[PDB]
């Protein structure tokens, strides 16, 4: 799928090993410390699609299928993906070929879309960088292949940082020489069958800023679909522009701001609020990057914090931002591990409620977004506009005009105190009646203009006219 096709779509991310075992299990034990399989496979993410797709998402990440070393290391097993050793064949652990097109069909079949998690970069090996044996990697069964031996030293020169291993001795990342013809070709004909073969809708690129820049358009181009690169960097002066070679980034400058601004309650509001306009304006196409405030190289939300009504927000936020919204599995169960690997908690463990908050402020987040883009084919395309802000307080507009969703969001907690705030730049007509789609509640807009938003309890407003709601399920 395109760029284009791709702007609508929401993403539930998973780890592959620990969202569902096929014998759909809700005990099987998983100490995260212990990095090993915990036995999630392909099969049972499909049998678990009906709790994925009533959160009102169109599409899952997973993490990369290939075969990965076997060991179990000093550091686990490769139970995460990221350490490959033959790209040719399946990593057994989550079943079969056929197992993964059937997923992939599955999706399909819902109108959903697959996107899986590819690294180039890298082999994985259970050894000394020194001592690597180059036999045992398919197809880069020798040397030849690979940067010569190095660690990052200082990450401010960019040639080290594309040219010298990630990792370290006990479990080292031998770094493919990207600049090679032979090592490009190699890749960019896998990529291309990769897809084809398992009718792959987008990718997932890992480290991307390990890799020199001239690597990517042609890695692009190949894999045929949409591809969103992690690059691990906070400023958008770095990262924004690896999209002149990739058709979207995952959205770490939003994250940083976005995670301090809901984290407390003594956030920053304005950091949030200006790095959206300097991603707007800098960024070659925001409505293409992915939001998240959560994944498993982070501490999860619910680490800083407990209190279920900030979560609530940033959650709101992530949805409906600009580009697409990116949600890892476990978040919305409200946990909270820390860093890797305290933040891979089996998604299982918890049992699937389908009525916890946070699975219910998603789903209606979601219903919303989507109805929208039914109704508005602008939507997306509608660069979000931050209208309104304060030291607790951010507001922010999107969609076509008479079409708009106008959204509220508060880090001031569960235990907020109850009142009313005025909204001008709303843009909604004088005496417009808005549903208020969280909640469920209505309100009418001023004569002056302004908006009489009832704020309590730290609560997420989505505003949306109440009107276009007609014929949809939404608020019923
Ligand atoms: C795709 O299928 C062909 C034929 O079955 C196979 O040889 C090739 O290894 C597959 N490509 C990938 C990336 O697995
Ligand atoms: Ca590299």
């Amino acid at each position: 799928a395109t760029p284009a096709d791709w702007r609508s779509q929401s993403i539930y991310f998973l780890l592959t090993d620990r969202f569902a075992r096929t014998d759909g299990s809700t005990t099987a034990t998983c100490n995260t410390a212990d990095q090993k399989y915990c036995g999630g496979t392909w099969q049972g993410i499909i049998d678990k699609l009906d709790y994925i797709q009533g959160m009102g998402f169109t599409a899952i990440w997973i993490t990369p299928v290939t075969a990965q070393l076997p060991q179990t290391t000093a550091y686990g097993d490769a139970y995460h993906g990221y350490w490959q050793q033959d790209i040719y064949s399946l990593n057994e652990n989550y079943g079969t070929a056929d197992d993964l097109k059937a997923l992939s069909s599955a999706l399909h079949e819902r109108g959903m879309y697959l996107m899986v998690d590819v690294v180039a970069n890298h082999m994985g090996y259970d050894g000394a960088g020194s001592s690597v044996d180059y036999s045992v990697f398919k197809p880069f069964s020798s040397q030849d292949y690979f940067h010569p031996f190095c660690f990052i030293q200082n990450y401010e020169d960019q040639t080290q940082v594309e040219d010298c291993w990630l990792g370290d001795n006990t479990v080292s990342l031998p770094d493919l020489d990207t600049t090679k013809d032979v090592v490009k070709n190699e890749w960019y004909d896998w990529v291309g069958s990769l897809v084809s073969n398992y009718s792959i809708d987008g990718l997932r690129i890992d480290t991307v800023k390990h890799v020199q820049k001239d690597f990517w358009p042609g890695y692009n181009k190949a894999a045929g679909v949409y591809c969103i690169g992690e690059v691990l960097d906070g400023d958008p002066a770095y990262t924004c522009p690896y999209q002149n070679v990739m058709d979207g980034v995952l959205n770490y400058p939003i994250y940083y701001p976005l995670l301090n601004a809901f984290k407390s309650t003594s956030g920053s509001m304005d950091d949030l609020y200006n790095m959206i306009n300097t991603v707007k304006s800098d960024c070659p196409d925001s409505t293409l990057l992915g939001t998240f405030v959560e994944n498993h190289d982070n501490p999860r939300f619910a680490s800083y914090t407990n209190d279920i009504a900030l979560a609530k927000n940033v959650a709101a936020f992530i949805i409906l931002n600009d580009g697409i919204p990116i949600i890892y599995a476990g978040q919305e169960q409200h946990y909270a591990g820390g860093n890797d690997p305290a933040n891979r908690e089996a998604t299982w463990l918890s049992g699937y409620p389908t009525d916890s908050e946070l699975y219910k402020l998603i789903a209606s987040a979601n219903a919303i977004r989507n109805y929208a883009i039914s109704k508005d084919t602008g939507f997306v395309t509608y660069k979000n506009w931050p209208i309104y802000k304060d030291d607790t307080t951010i507001a922010m507009r999107k969609g076509t005009d008479g079409s708009q969703i106008v959204t509220i969001l508060s880090n001031k907690g569960a235990s907020g105190d109850s009142y009313t705030l005025s909204l001008s730049g709303a843009g909604y007509t004088a005496g417009q009646q808005l549903t208020e789609v969280i909640g469920c509640t209505t309100v009418t807009v001023g004569s002056d203009g302004n908006v009489p938003v009832p704020m309590a309890g730290g609560l997420p407003r989505v505003l949306y006219p109440t009107e276009k709601l007609a014929g949809s399920k939404i608020c019923s």
